[PDB]
């Protein structure tokens, strides 16, 4: 139903806006881009820079995945992210996130050829 490619987009892109735009961003946005279809997704980032700017990831510093294999990459400096997470009292089918805006280096595991970003590993 989707490439690695296409699913890191819908779950992890927002080019459109500069930061998250109010309180809900993650409520609305987990919900709307389908992250809670199935299930909560407990934990999830949305980067607000332009698609080129972030597949630009995969040329830069390469580092070790949580995973422990190495195609993941860290960016050189900083971005504009939102990164989500599931409240302690949240239940499905009501699912209910905090937003955290935060400017941080991203993470990502590329694949494929071209080489771009299907994971989001994680911000520092």
């Amino acid at each position: 139903k989707e490439t690695c490619a296409a699913k890191f987009e819908r779950q992890h892109m927002d080019s459109s806006t500069s930061a998250a735009s109010s309180s809900n961003y993650c409520n609305q946005m987990m919900k709307s881009r389908n992250l809670t279809k199935d299930r909560c997704k407990p934990v999830n980032t949305f980067v607000h820079e332009s698609l080129a700017d972030v597949q630009a990831v995969c040329s830069q510093k390469n580092v070790a995945c949580k995973n422990g294999q190495t195609n993941c990459y860290q960016s050189y400096s900083t971005m504009s992210i939102t990164e989500c997470r599931e409240t302690g009292s949240s239940k499905y089918p009501n699912c209910a996130y905090k937003t955290t805006q935060a400017n941080k280096h991203i993470i990502v595991a590329c694949e494929g050829n071209p080489y771009v970003p299907c994971h989001f590993d994680a911000s520092v």
